Parts: C-alpha cells; structure tokens; sequence
C-alpha cells in the first residue's frame, strides 16, 4: 500500500505526483526524485511543462523595525522537460497508468557535493539570524512568448520543499570505539579522565553508551561528572555564525575522592522530543512539522570546500568534572561522534495525500 | 459653512444628524459620535429612544457569520440629567433645530479595527467580509406589561467609518538588502531597497530607491516595483490576498560588473485599479468616497483576530536576469520593503449649517 | 568616645585641634576640614592668626637650609581668620561647638572645603631598580600667627605656627561600573589551534583588604599544555607633573596548581588581596602615606573628574589584573613574547554613612611599624 | 653619511642596531634584516641573548565599559643566537662589519631572513561609522637576554629585552613586462537606446604619490543627459582573520563640470593622486603603520603568491577607479539616476635598484 504525495497548481493546469517527502543520501550515492506530472491538456495547449530540481542556501528573518537582511546562493540547479513528451521507473510506469495518458515522467538526479536537509531559527540569547539548506522541487509552465519576456507563470507552478536525509552507508567497516583520555596533573599529581563510546556512528533515537574512567591520583575530590551530548552548527555561507547546545544531559551522583579511581557508564539518548525549546539547534526541517528531527552530522566529501554545504553540523560528548579546593576547579574535555538516520535497505495499490507536512499538539 | 448629514425613520418620528460620516482614528485616541436626535413628540409620547454604536465582523453574502467587536448605547429622549449639550456642534444644533432636539455621543475604545471590508474576485477562493460601524437611533414602547417592542418604521441606521489617520511617531526609515549567488557563479547580485519614510498617506507619491550592484556575467534584463497589498482574514476563515496596487517597470538594464542606483515613484490608489474586487477597501465599491483600506495598527496587548481582518503594504522589487529563468532558476530575483499606508495626521460665534441625505455618492 | 587630634606651636601660642587625621572623598563631594584653634590671649595680643588648606604636589628630596631641592605645584590653596573672631564667631559644625565649650573661650572654629577637582593623597619612594625620583600629593593644614613691626613689615614666626599633613582618601561613590571581563586567544606558529582565555571578577569596585575573586576560562585547542597560569593585581602609576615616570609593580600574585593539558578546558577562581602588607619593598609602589607610617595603605585608584585636565592629579594610579599562562614548547621556539590579558578595576576604601560627645585628646602625629 | 637606528634595554645589558627602519619586499625576494646586538659583558656574564623576528596578525583595542576582546594570530617567529658568539647567522653583510668596527669586540651581528608566504605592514584603526575593530599584521625585531634557569622557568625579563616595530614595504618587482593600459567598457541600455562608457588607466601598476591618468569616453546614444560625471580611487580592505570586516573608503575624487547631452560623446582625462594626506580622517583606511607616526602611508596593494591561502595575509588590501554617471530623469522628474563601474589597479612602492660613515638614531618614528 504505497502512499504517493500530490500537489495541484493554483489554475489546476499541472499537478506533480512524489514516492516521498525525503530522499536518502547514503555517502556513496543519493536516491534520485522521480515522479510524474498530470497536466490538463486544455490548459496546456501550445505551452512546455518542466520539472526543476533546487538546492540553495537561505539567511535572514523578517524583523518590525529592523533592516531586511536576505542572501540566497544556489548550491544545485537541474530542470528536465515534462510536457510536450521528450529509462523509467517502475513507480512512474505504475502512477502512468493508474492516472491516465495526461501524466508524464521525470526524473532528477542529486549530485554527490551537496549537504543534507539542514536549518535553524536562533532563539532570544543568540546572535545571527535564521539561516537553512532547501531542496525544491518546482513544477511549472511556460508561455510560447513567455520564454520570450523570461516570464514563469505563479498560477501555472507548483513547488514541493522535499528533504534530503543523510542515511549511513550500507557497506561499514568495524567500527573502532570513539575514546580519548585527559591527565590533568594538579599539585604535579596526575587526575585522569578517559571517555569511551561503543562505537563513531550513532543512529538518531539510538542510546549513546559512555563510558568514563576517572582516576584520581590527587588530593583533591571530583564532587560531580556531568555527561552532555553537545551539538555544535557552524554557519560557513554569508555569516560565521557559531551556536553549541546540549541536546542530552546526566548528572551522575558519584564523588571521586582523593587516591581512587571509578568506572561508571551513562546511557545519553540525543532527541528533538527532549528539547522544550526547539530554537538555537540545527535541524532538518521546520520546528511546527511533526517530522522534523535534529540535524544528521554534516559528511564533508574529500576535495569538496566546506563552504558549499552552507550549515556545518557536528555532535560530541563533553564530560565535564567539578574539582574541590580549599570555590571548586571545572574541566571538561570532548569526544566526537556522528549521528544520521539508518543504512537503507538492500502488483501496486496508491493512496494519493497533499504533500504538506503534519505539525504538533 | 459646515456640511451635516441627516436620516429620517420611516414613520418620520425619529431624525439622526451626525457633524461627519468618517470619524478620525489617530491611534492615540479615536473621535467620539457627537450628534443629535430631532423627536416628533407626538409619536414619541410615553416612547423612549436611543442610540447605539455597533462594530461588527461578517462573513458571506442568507447571514453567514457575524462577531460583534464592540456594542455601546445611551438614552436621548426621554432626556437624561442635565441634557444639556457636551460639545459646541450639539449646542449650535440644538439652537438651529428647536426644543425638540436631544443629545448623544457614543466613544469608540482602542481595540478596534478601523473601517475594512473586501469583495472577492472571480479567481479568489473565501467571501465576501468586512467590519462595518452601524449609528443606530430607535424608538422602544409598551402597549402590554409583558414585553417592550422595538419597531423598524421607528428606527435609523447610519453606517459610518472609523478611517485610519497618522499618530505623532514615524517608523524607522523602512530599507532592505538581497543578495544571490547564482548556481555555478562565484559573483553576486546585490539589491538594496530605500523608501523615503514609513507611513505614506493616501494619493501620496512614493518614492522607491533600488540600488542593484551587478557583480555577475549576467544582466539585469528588468527592474519592475510594485505596491502589493497584504490581506489576512484572522476570523471565521484564514482568507489570504495578495494584490499588486500600483506597478512601475524601469527603463534601465543593468549589465554585467556594473551598478545602477534609480528611484521609481509609485501611488497606490483604487483608481489605477479597473478591477476593485479582490482588495481591501474602507467601503463599499459603489461608492465614490471609497479608497484602499489603510495599514491595520495592531496595539500592544490586543489579540489581532479581534481586528477581523489585517490589511499590510509592502514595496516589491523584481529583477529579471538574462540566461538564468530556464538554465539556472526555476524561481524569482525579488525582495519586500514593508511600510504603513494611512490618511494624513489631524489638524489639532456659531456656525452655519446645510444639510444633506447621509446616503454616500455612487460613480 | 570620640578621638581629637591636637599640636601645639614651638611657643605654646597656638594649638590647633582635628575631629580626623584623614578627610573622605566619595567623588560626588569631600568631607571638608572642621577644627578648632586654641590661643594663648597674652601669646597673640595684637597679632592675627589664620588656618591654610593646600594641596601640593612635589617632586624630588625636601628643600634642605636654602636649596632649593624639589618641584612644586600648588593644586590648591584657601586660607581663613580664626583669631581676632570673624564675625558671629559661632561654630558651623556640631564637633566645633563641643571643643569650644570642653576647651575654653579661647577656642576660635574654622572650616576649610575642599574642592571637587583635586586628587587624592598619593606618594611615591622609588627603589633602587627605579629612574626617577621621590614624588607625592601633600594636603598641608597650617594654623600660625602673624604680628606687625614699626618699619611696615609684617612677620610671620615658624614657632607661632602649626602644620598637619592630613590625607585625603577615596572612598567609594554611589555608582559602580559594569563587571569587568576580558576574552583573548592566540593562535602559536603553526598551529591552526586556538588557545582562548577569558577572565572574570565578581565587581568593577573592590576595597583596600577586600579578596579580589578572579575568574579564569582556559579553553585549549592546542597539542601544547598550559603547564602555569599565575595571576597578578598589576599597580600602574603614572607621574604627570614635572617628569613621565611610568611604575607598573605586582601588589599580589597567585599561581594556580592545575595545568591545562592539550584538548582540554579549565574553569577556576583564584583569590587575591592587594595589600601594602604583602611586600617587604614599599619601594617602587603608590602609597597614600609615608613607608615608615603605620596607617600607610596603597594609593586608591584615580578618579579623573569629566572636565578636569589629568596632569593637575599630580600622579595617575590604577589597577589591573593580570593573567599570565605559561604553554609548553614556545618560550624560545615559536615566541619571544608572554602569553597573558588585563582587566582593570578600581581599589578604593568603602562607602560612606541631645548630648555632647567625650574627647580623648593624642598628637596627630602618626604611628610607625615594629 | 649611512643613519643607523639604535635602541637600548632598561637595564642597559642589550643595544640593537638595525640599517633600516622598513625592509623592502619585492615579490620575487624580501630584503633580510642584519644588525647587530652591543652587549654590556659584565651585564650579560652567564647569559645567552637572542634576537627573534615575529609577524603577527592582531584584533581588538582598548574600551571603557566594554568587554576586551583581544586576538593574536604569529604567522612567522625566527631566532637566532648572538651571545655567546656560537654563529648562527651563517656568513656577515658589509654594514655588519663595518658597525663591529665603529663599536668594539662587544657587537655581536644576527641576520633574520623572511619567508615568501608574509604580508607587508597593513593596519587598519576604525572610524565611528564603522561596525568592527583595530587590526594589523606587525613585525617585531626583539633582542632579548636569558638566565641559565630563565629558559628552566620559562621567563624573559623585561628590562634586558629590546624590541624594534619595523615594517615589510611593498616594493613593485625589479623585472616586468611592458604594461598593458588597464580599460574596460559598458553598454548601459536605456528604453533600448545604448549609453557607453570606456574608462582607460595608463597602465596597471602605480606607485604612491604617482599620478593616474583616468581616461573616459561617455558615447550617450540615449534621449537622456548625462548631468555628472565623478572619478573616485577606492581603497577595499577585508579583514580575512577572526572577524570578515569590509572597508571601502574615498582616497582621490574629482568631479567633472562636463555634461554629456543626447545623441553626443565626451573623451575627458582625469589625474587623481590616492595620498593619505588627502584625507583629513585618518580612520577607516588600511595604513602600513600608525595614524601618528610621519612615514605612515596607504597600505600597497596585498600581493597573494600563488598556491598561499589568502587568510594567512590577515588582511587583503586592493586599490580601483570609481566612474558614477548621473544621468538625468526624461520628462520633467524630481530624481536621476546614477550608474557606476569600477577599473582594478595596483599600488605599491617604486622597483628597487668601502667603509661607511655612522650617524647614529633613537629607532622611535616621528609624529605630525
Ligand atoms: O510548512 P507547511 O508548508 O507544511 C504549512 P503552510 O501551508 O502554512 O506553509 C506556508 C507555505 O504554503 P504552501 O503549503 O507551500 O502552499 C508558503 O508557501 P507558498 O504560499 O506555497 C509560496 P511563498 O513562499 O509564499 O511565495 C510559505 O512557505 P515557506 O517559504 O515558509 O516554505 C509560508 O511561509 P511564511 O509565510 O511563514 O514565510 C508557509 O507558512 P507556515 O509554514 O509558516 O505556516
Ligand atoms: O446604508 P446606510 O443605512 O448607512 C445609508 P443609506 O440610506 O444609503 O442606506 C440604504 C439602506 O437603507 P436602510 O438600511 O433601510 O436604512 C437600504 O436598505 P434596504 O433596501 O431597506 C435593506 P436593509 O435595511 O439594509 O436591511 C439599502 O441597503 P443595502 O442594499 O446597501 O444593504 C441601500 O442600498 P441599495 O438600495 O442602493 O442597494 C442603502 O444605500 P447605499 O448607501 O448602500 O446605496
Ligand atoms: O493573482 P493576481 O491577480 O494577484 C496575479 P495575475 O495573474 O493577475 O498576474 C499576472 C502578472 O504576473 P503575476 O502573476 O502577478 O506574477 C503578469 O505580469 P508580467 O507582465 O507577465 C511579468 P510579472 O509576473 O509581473 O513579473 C501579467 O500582468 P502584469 O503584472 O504585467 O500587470 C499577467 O497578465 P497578462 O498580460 O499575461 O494577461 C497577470 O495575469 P492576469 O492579468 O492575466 O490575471
Ligand atoms: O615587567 P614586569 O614587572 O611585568 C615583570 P619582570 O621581569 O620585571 O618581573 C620579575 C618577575 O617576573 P613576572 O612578574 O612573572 O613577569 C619574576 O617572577 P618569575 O619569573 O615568575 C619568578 P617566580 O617563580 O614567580 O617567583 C620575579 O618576581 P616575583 O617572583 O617576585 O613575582 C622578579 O623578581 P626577583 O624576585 O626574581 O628578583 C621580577 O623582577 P623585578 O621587576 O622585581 O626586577
Ligand atoms: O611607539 P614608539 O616606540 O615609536 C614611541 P614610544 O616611546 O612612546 O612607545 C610606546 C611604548 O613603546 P616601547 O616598548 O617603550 O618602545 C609602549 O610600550 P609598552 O606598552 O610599555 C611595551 P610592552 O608592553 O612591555 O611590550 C607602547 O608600545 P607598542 O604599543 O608600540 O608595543 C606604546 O604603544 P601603545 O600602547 O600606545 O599602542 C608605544 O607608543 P605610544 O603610543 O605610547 O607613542
């Protein structure tokens, strides 16, 4: 029971028919948008129908009072002509079909340079403004003199803001643990800190085993450890903007008092759902959709300028130690990981819905 | 030589006259309804008259939706307290009109909308709204114990308007900035947009400055300015309209690794618009006294779907790029300044008066 | 029980008496000089006795015999008649007219103000490390007699005359500045690693024996480590009269145990006390007093009134703190330079607030050290 | 008959003597700094004295009841030993010699060489008007002395340190082909009629203080009148490190009488000269040192080598010629309307080309 994703233009002379919302980008290649447009062969006499794949960056918010910053720059632009008629798939074949001898094919591929759904809307306490990564893809028609006076019709269009989703690749090899350690002498006596996860790729929903090895060779006591899973969003287009969240926190119970040592893991699971306040974090799609999860780390291909991918996501866990004196020291230390969606996965009957995203209660 | 506007009841037993048939919203404080009643005291003999103002929100074209968003009534006859006049248009009334005459002024608060309805298009889904200001004077009497009758023949209804003029402040001088960078192209195409001012007034020019600066390999084949309204229905229905008010396309091109700095003056008015449905007016379409409704001023701590309908300006700037539309963009080169379109800011022995049907002239 | 301080003339003819030793500039006003002078009658027939305030800065050793020795400007300078009686001759102040009454009806008040435009009491003993020599700001209280003689000049007898050095000390006004903080990082030769440092205190304004909290954020990026961060309450005196001497001493330093070892951060608050007490060189620093006197603290910060040109403060003092981290493998290989941020406050002494009072009487001269 | 630049520690244990002030860059190669260090032996007995080079980026400056941010980022450090005499150097200069001669066995001669991958002195004090703060890449030559357990507790006392802010000038290269003029033209139609503009420079390198001939050619095929024509030389600065601060300042104008009419064409020479004396407002422009200081100039032109990542210049320097048109409104108008193209150009200081007689100098710079 394939659920298929349909949008009609304001003049209801072209309607676009999608598989999905999202599109699965696993490193080594990306899943490539093909659907079918159903125009009104009356209201498309004598006019071309194209199908236009969009990727660009976006900066700026609309503020009372404050002047209108805006910036866009297109990191991908691809169009392919629909209607008249210039390999398919089995979906579009399928859809053909079932619609009638009025729809029409197309396919759109996604290059590899691109990054994956990304924005933010920043809160009260941050500075710089909403910023994001979209991904359009745009029905429209065209007059005969329409070309002519470089004119696109609004009534003729329709435009659905589909998501790239990065997945993680379906051959891995062993994963190594993701482990550092830290001494921190005092007094020229050593406190050791090491920090241990299971494994480098963690699956959004999936829990984080850390494990911390505090050895304290010190006189001094560490009267609390705090674990965070941090989220750190570098904005690399127009602005620097820089923002850090915690996005999972424990604060364990333990002391390590002087001369002893203590082993201890807390499970960290980073989720959207945890976070009230959905402001000031990379996500992948808008805060009111219900779909809408945090940002996957950003995946830089080798050779590629990290500018191009606009938002810059990353995820760390930071182990931050409370030391007694005789007011009380703090250090704390970083660990990275990766965090994305799931490797994907190795007659027909369609329920048609408006492509238009689900939102909260 | 001031000009009074009167209305009679169908049994010729109750006569309105009201100084206006606009009353002056500036933002600070609104213009009360100062008027009087002229009662034939034989047919209001052991009757009492009032008069009410009514601000009401309706949908449709029978009755389809109604919110009232303020009710106010006073008694004019019998006369209550003193009875003697408030303001110098009711005393020189009273002296012009004889011993018959009452009386009456309804206040408007700060939480209301001003004078806003719309009559949509062919092409426009949603109906027929607006927010209507009824001067009601009628006559209740008893011929039973058991209930008080209000009759039609013995009433009159004025609709007025509450027009939106400009308080004392200004807005900061409304500028934006935009800037593309085309796919493939390391170069990018800046727009900056400057008004004058803020609030502009009815029939006033606009004057828009567009500064492109064209780093690309491309040229800016157009450079058209439109004033477009912004309509939001915020009761009933989230009706949403868009309309272009006023437009001017340059003469200019701006070719490549070049800048251009123009200013184009626009006037958003009814008249440069054949099709009046589709937009926001402050009265109905017929009538000839009728503009485009002014910029909604939402105060602080007021709900806006108590407004019932939200009307916004904005300037848009459209930049039409050679050898992208097709090859590099499916999209629009445009950005949006907003600002405030509203009627002019007030002007802060007896008189000599004619009267007049308070019925509005047509076209 | 409230203490007077009195001293006597050589020829016992006039003594002059102070509610205080030390007179309170809270910036918004100064707390003028109220006292009483006691005349031997038969000691000053026919003479005139008058009280000076003046305010002078100095610069060199003290005029020996006739030499002149020093350099010297006058700030300010206002002189009253006490005796034969003004006017009323009544007190002004309460103080007054309780010693009049305890001392006899040879007791005649005077008040001297101060005005709004004068430094505070500042001074300055070089060490040997030192160019430049002995400078300071003297407040001089000088009560002394002057007589008539046949040919028409008038004379005027050191032993008929009194003078106290008073101070004129800061203490705190109304208004505090917002909490002083400083961020610096550095970015080492080769290195594409920041090393950020950001320091903190608690206030703008700290007290004279008040512990300075000094909250330190060393965030390392770097592969070198952090192997000390010390910290220091820097004094920077600015002579601006006569001679540009510059002094900039450490008044208090602490060196936190913990390193920062590479790919770590570290929070921590140090506490420091900037006090005469904590260095055996009162040599080189700027002092409210005299080495030798006990009551002798640091100078309090300058307070440079809008308006007022700087160099009639006579000396310029501030404080800072300082916090120097000293990294691994660069003193030598990747700099020549320290790796350390400033962030000034200001030191001064705190805030302000039917029956006679009961009056001890001393010697206004002041108590030394043991 | 050669001025020589001394300065000496507070403790007077350490004098350096340097030839120059500024060390000339010329692309293909950068002039060495060689001095010498005159030490005091007695002051000096069981110490080790070096002198370092360091070019270093710096953001920030000093504000009341502000919060101080402060950056550093060294782009070049050397060092080399002077005392005792262990050469380091390698082999001597001429002015070396001769200067060990004149001053006794107590001179002690440093070379210190620059590397290719360096700015040339560029700093930048911003104006009220202007959003970010001081910056600028400075060059210090610093003599210093160390303890034998001074390297042991990692300290540099400061009163046996002698530290020189010379500057690295930007000198055009000493071989270069002959100079093609540097012209462009537009075509701005308007109502589908052409309005040319051709603006053409002599040629693409000019030096401080030199004249730049600006040759424009305004053909006006449109029904419009070109009411103004104004030349600007603009001096564009974008802070490549910690923060992407952008100045673009006015250094030469010159506003022409002429208008262009319809349907005719003007050829007009302009001579403008970018000099920092020209303006008043000594902020908001890219230097190569102090707004004090005499021998202060407009920065040259930043020269990035090929394959060097641009931010490690920390701050890019480029010069142009501005042309505005004012063009007149048509039928009856209260507003006109102004097109503008800009000519990139070059700036910098002019190529570069027995026992001496010392006369001997404070290294401090004059002031105005
Ligand atoms: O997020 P969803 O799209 O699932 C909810 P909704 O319908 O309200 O979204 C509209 C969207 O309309 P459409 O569904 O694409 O036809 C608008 O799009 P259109 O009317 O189709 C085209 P437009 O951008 O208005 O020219 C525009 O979309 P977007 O720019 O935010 O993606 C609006 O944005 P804005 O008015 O807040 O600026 C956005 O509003 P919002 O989501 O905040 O309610
Ligand atoms: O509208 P106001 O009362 O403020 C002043 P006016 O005398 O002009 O109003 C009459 C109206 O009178 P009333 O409501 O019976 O007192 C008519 O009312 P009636 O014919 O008696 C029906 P109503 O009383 O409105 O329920 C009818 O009202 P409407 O059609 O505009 O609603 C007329 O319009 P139309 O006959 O030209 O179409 C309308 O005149 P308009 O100014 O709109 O031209
Ligand atoms: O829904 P609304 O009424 O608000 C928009 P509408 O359909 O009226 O507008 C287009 C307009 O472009 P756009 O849709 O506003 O972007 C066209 O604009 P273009 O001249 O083609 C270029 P634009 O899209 O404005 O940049 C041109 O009208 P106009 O804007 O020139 O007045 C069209 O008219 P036509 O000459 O193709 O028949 C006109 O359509 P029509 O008047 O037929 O309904
Ligand atoms: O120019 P500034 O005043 O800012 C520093 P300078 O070189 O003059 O001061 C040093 C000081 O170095 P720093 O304060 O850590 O930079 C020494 O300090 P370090 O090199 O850190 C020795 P430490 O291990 O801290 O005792 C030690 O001063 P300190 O120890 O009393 O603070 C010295 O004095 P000494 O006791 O060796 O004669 C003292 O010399 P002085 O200025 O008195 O001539
Ligand atoms: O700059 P020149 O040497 O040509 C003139 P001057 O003798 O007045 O130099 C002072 C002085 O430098 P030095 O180390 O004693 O030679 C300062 O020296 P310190 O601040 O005491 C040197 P330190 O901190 O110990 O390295 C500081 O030197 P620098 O800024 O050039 O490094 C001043 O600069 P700034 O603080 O105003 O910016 C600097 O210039 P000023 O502005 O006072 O005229």
């Amino acid at each position: 029971n394939h659920v298929i994703f349909k949008k009609i233009s304001r003049d209801k002379s072209v309607t676009i028919y999608l598989g999905k919302r999202d599109y699965i980008d696993h490193v080594e290649r990306v899943e490539p948008v093909d659907g079918v447009v159903l125009v009104d062969p009356e209201l498309v006499k004598g006019k071309r129908v194209y199908v236009s794949l969009t990727c660009a960056f976006r900066y700026g918010q609309e503020d009372i009072d404050v002047m209108g910053l805006s910036f866009r720059r297109d990191l991908y632009f691809s169009q392919v002509q629909v209607f008249p008629p210039v390999a398919t798939t089995r979906l579009q074949e399928s859809l053909i079909k079932k619609l009638g001898a009025n729809t029409y094919p197309f396919l759109l591929t996604f290059p590899d340079y691109l990054p994956c759904s990304v924005m933010l809307q920043p809160a009260p306490q941050d500075v710089g403004k909403s910023c994001g990564v979209d991904f359009e893809i745009k029905a429209f028609a065209t007059h005969s003199t329409d070309v002519e006076e470089d004119k696109i019709p609004k009534k003729s269009s329709v435009r659905l803001l589909i998501r790239k989703v990065q997945h993680a690749p379906r051959d891995m090899g062993p994963q190594p643990r993701a482990e550092a350690s830290w001494q921190f002498f005092m007094s020229d006596k050593p406190l050791r800190l090491a920090v241990s996860l299971s494994k480098e790729i963690y699956y959004h929903g999936e829990p984080i085993p850390v494990t911390v090895a505090v050895t304290n060779s010190t006189e001094k006591t560490v009267k609390k450890i705090k674990v965070l899973v941090e989220q750190v969003t570098n904005v690399v287009l127009y602005s620097s903007d820089y923002y850090i969240k915690t996005v999972a926190a424990e604060e364990a119970q333990e002391k390590v008092p002087p001369n002893s040592s203590l082993t201890k893991t807390l499970t960290l699971v980073p989720l959207l759902a945890n976070n009230r306040e959905r402001r000031g974090i990379a996500l992948d799609g808008k805060i009111k959709h219900e779909d809408t999860n945090l940002a996957s780390s950003t995946i830089i291909k080798e050779g590629i300028d990290k500018t191009v991918m606009g938002i810059l996501v990353s995820y760390q866990i930071k182990v931050k130690l409370t030391v007694s004196g005789l007011t009380s020291s703090e250090v704390a230390t970083e660990v990275p990981f990766r965090l994305m969606h799931p490797q994907p996965e190795d007659d027909e009957n369609f329920v048609f819905e408006e492509f238009a995203r689900q939102n909260l209660k």
